[PDB]
C-alpha cells in the first residue's frame, strides 16, 4: 500500500543477518511475511514462520563447532540451517525455562531444561542475540 514502507521494521547488519522490531501490527506481518516468502533464501526452513532475526553462528558441540544460519521467529522458533548444505539440522527447545546469556561481545549461551547450547558470534553482535531471545521471550512468557 503506498505510503505502507514495511522496511521501516527491518535492520540490517549484514547481507545474511538482520532482526525485525516487533510492535508492527497483523496486517503489516502479512506483507512481512510475503517479502519473506519472495526473498529470503531461509524461508524454507522456518515453517513459514515470520523471521524476527538471523545470521550466522558458530555452534559448539565436541572439540569443535559448525557454524549455521541461526533463525529467531514467530511461535517463537529458534532454528539452525546447514548454510552449505541448505538443509535443516535441528531447532533450540523453546519453554519458559530457556534462558539466553552473553558470555561477552562473541558468545552467547541458550540454556534450556537438558541441554545449554553455546555460540559464537564473531561479528561481535552477542549480545544483540541475547537482547533480542530476550525481548522474545518476556513477549511469550509475559503478559
Ligand atoms: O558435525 P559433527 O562433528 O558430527 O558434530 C555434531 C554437530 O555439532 C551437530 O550439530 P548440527 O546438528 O548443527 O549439525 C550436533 O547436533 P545438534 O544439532 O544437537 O547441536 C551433534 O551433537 P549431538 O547433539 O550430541 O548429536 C554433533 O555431534
Ligand atoms: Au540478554
Amino acid at each position: 500500500p503506498l505510503g505502507s514502507n514495511i522496511e521501516q521494521y527491518i535492520h540490517d547488519l549484514d547481507s545474511n543477518s538482520f532482526e525485525l522490531d516487533l510492535q508492527f501490527s497483523e496486517d503489516e506481518k502479512r506483507l512481512l511475511l510475503e517479502k519473506q516468502a519472495g526473498g529470503n533464501p531461509w524461508h524454507q526452513f522456518v515453517e513459514n514462520n515470520l523471521i524476527l532475526k538471523m545470521g550466522p553462528v558458530d555452534k559448539r558441540k565436541g572439540l569443535f563447532a559448525r557454524r549455521r544460519q541461526l533463525l529467531l521467529t514467530e511461535g517463537p522458533h529458534l532454528y539452525y540451517v546447514d548454510p552449505v548444505n541448505k538443509v535443516l539440522k535441528g531447532e533450540i527447545p523453546w519453554s519458559q525455562e530457556l534462558r539466553p546469556e552473553a558470555k561477552n561481545f562473541k558468545t552467547f549461551f541458550v540454556h534450556t531444561p537438558n541441554r545449554t547450547y553455546y555460540l559464537m558470534d564473531p561479528s561481535g553482535n552477542a549480545h544483540k542475540w541475547c537482547r533480542k531471545i530476550q525481548e522474545v521471550w518476556r513477549q511469550r512468557y509475559q503478559s
